[PDB]
């Protein structure tokens, strides 16, 4: 992380657009009011290996919603995990229990850096499908669909549910309907990384469209669910893993196998996050409060994207920045070149990674004008 | 399993001696006052991959002593882990990656069951050395020494620092001096599981003799350190891994390799327990209180062992129970036979595992007389 150089930078006017976590308009970490009001347990005894049971139940219901048949019929195997990262790893380690010939996983051509190592450790080579279009800083749907169609039948296909990291480029629900048809027809196994449900657009149901739509279409769906961003619980390491199966008996056999993976890795998961999420989701008042706060976070991110674009136009930039508003979530592929990123750092002390990814959570009312002028100056 | 059957058991007068965690004399979970008085962080941001730096620093000093030469020279590589379990796993994964033909590890013939699966996941087969003497319910030192001397040069040797789980049988410091001489002479790699420092005898320096004694004797010492029992932080999953090396340069490179193992496992470790331990160990008031609370927990366990033996004699048992007082910690190998354990359950509703292990943390002033009479009855 570029944090060290930013911190060491003596310049009076500097901006860190490399951060990985939410910040409010005052550039402060943001502890949710619903999290402050959550009730903790009183016992520090170990949780069960598969997690606090009420937490896992609420995580399932939040992921799949109130009218999910799979959930009703008990055919989903689930557990608490060490954030979304733990779910990706434990899920990856579980895949050979139900996927034949399981040595490859397909992910978007521009994707989340840690995915490669996670799945390598689990015995699978991450291989790309067409996804990001650098000319438009947007989606290459035709390319995605063709790659999925040509992949061997029974391939594992990694997809981001929403707020694609690092580009911010998300397919529409129309686009996802086409994607899921290919996944079903080719008998592929979807592995959904859902790290930003509710955080992405402020709408929990909309943001969970991809796992909810797939769970009825395929024999097995995997979902890695993170509570880091949407509850602001990052460092407490709170997530869940879900695998759908044909029957409650199949799900039970997979939960036993989950336990055999968890116990010799970390024995059992940390209490704090699970207490907080379970407390909030079982309380109507706290749940309502949480939903209001989700919208506050998602609206601020959306509005600062919109403000960046409008300020760029006000500065006199003649280039097109509409991708910044089309993209969703904290991470934006700006389209700035390596040279331009290097100039923003040297000349303006604005820090972002060399791929032109900007963490827009670092943008706010007090610096968006400065950053816009800088981006105009290095691109004009 | 047993715990479920216990909880399901209708019997009004029943005792669970199969638990894994400390209980006070009222049979309640026990949160330490020093933990209640600790100051938590305010920011829920992710910790560094290797953990909260102040916690890791305090963990090192607590393990090796503040004046440790290895520590002053910076030649110990350390990181925060998910309890002692995570330190065992990461340590094993590191050994198997970097030590040639490291596909085996030697552990005590009666040992902690999860050790076998932890090291199996790391690609290392756990194989026994003579340790427990069933005739005496005590130590077989000559057998241990002979086994360690015969193991191939450069073997990984797993040892419990104190409060051996599940037997309670510990070598004395005199004995450990003999063990460590063999380990040095044979160029073995010691892997110390220190799950109970201070919790074991109430004396933090005494309980850390094994790693402190070894760290100046061998080129590489590995220590898995748990804060679950000695801070009562079980479910918050707080531990540390330490690996000594020839130099600070080697240590720094090793820490880099730990990060490569951690990141695709769970990205970074949970804040809460690290906050608590760092807070306590940096505050003189909290540290002094913690030491007294540890002495009180350790003394309660020692005193109820003593009381079981004295009540067994009062009941009229003519058998020898001195092993119960010689053993150290929460776990006692009682020497009850399988049939005797089964009758304890069926006639007296006292629950132990069939190997005759009793968790004496489940014994207290309100049930020790009952349990003594029951144990007398089934062995007379
Ligand atoms: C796409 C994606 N997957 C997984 C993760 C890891 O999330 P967690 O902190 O819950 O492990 C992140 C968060 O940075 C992410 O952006
Ligand atoms: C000997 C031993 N090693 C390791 C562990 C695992 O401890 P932790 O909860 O810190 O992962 C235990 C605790 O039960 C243990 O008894």
């Amino acid at each position: 992380g570029l944090g060290q150089d930013f911190r060491m930078d003596p310049a009076k006017r500097k901006v860190n657009l490399s951060i990985g976590v939410y910040r409010d308009d005052a550039d402060q970490p943001f502890v949710l009011e619903c999290v402050k009001q959550a009730t903790l347990g009183t016992n520090m005894d170990y949780a069960p290996v598969t997690g606090i049971a009420s937490f896992v139940e609420e995580a399932q219901k939040l992921c799949f919603g109130p009218t999910c048949a799979a959930l009703r019929d008990g055919r989903i195997a689930s557990c608490q995990t060490l954030g979304g990262t733990g779910a990706l790893r434990i899920g990856g380690d579980l895949l050979n229990r139900f996927v034949a010939n399981c040595n490859r996983i397909y992910g978007p051509d521009v994707g989340y850096p840690n995915h490669e190592s996670i799945f390598a450790k689990a015995g699978m080579e991450l291989t790309p499908y067409s996804y990001y279009d650098p000319a438009t800083k947007g989606l290459n749907l035709a390319g995605m669909l063709e790659c999925l169609d040509k992949a061997p039948e029974g391939s594992v296909i990694l997809v981001h549910a929403c707020a694609h990291n690092p580009t911010g480029v998300d397919p529409t629900h129309d686009d996802w309907r086409q994607v899921c048809d290919v996944i079903k027809r080719r008998n592929h196994i979807p592995f959904v990384d859902m790290a930003y449900q509710g955080f992405a657009t402020g709408q929990l149901d909309y943001d969970a469209f991809v796992p909810r739509h797939l769970v009825d279409m395929v024999p097995n769906l995997i979902v890695a669910q993170s509570f880091s961003a949407n509850f602001g619980l990052y460092g407490h390491r709170c997530g869940a893993l879900h695998i759908s199966t044909a029957s409650a008996e199949e799900a039970k056999r997979l939960v036993s196998q989950l336990a055999l993976l968890i116990r010799p890795m970390y024995s059992n998961p940390p209490l704090y996050g699970a207490w907080v999420v379970s407390s909030i989701l079982k309380d109507p008042q706290l749940t309502a409060l949480w939903k209001k706060e989700l919208k506050q976070m998602s609206s601020r991110i959306a509005e600062v994207r919109k403000r960046l674009v409008s300020e760029l136009k006000a500065c006199g930039s003649v280039h097109d920045w509409s991708h910044i508003e089309r993209q969703v979530g904290m991470m934006a592929y700006t389209g700035l070149t390596r040279e331009q990123v290097e100039l923003l750092r040297s000349e303006y002390h604005i820090y972002m990674t060399l791929n032109g990814r900007a963490a827009v959570s670092g943008l706010n009312s007090t610096n968006v004008e400065y950053v816009s002028q800088a981006i105009h100056n290095v691109t004009k």
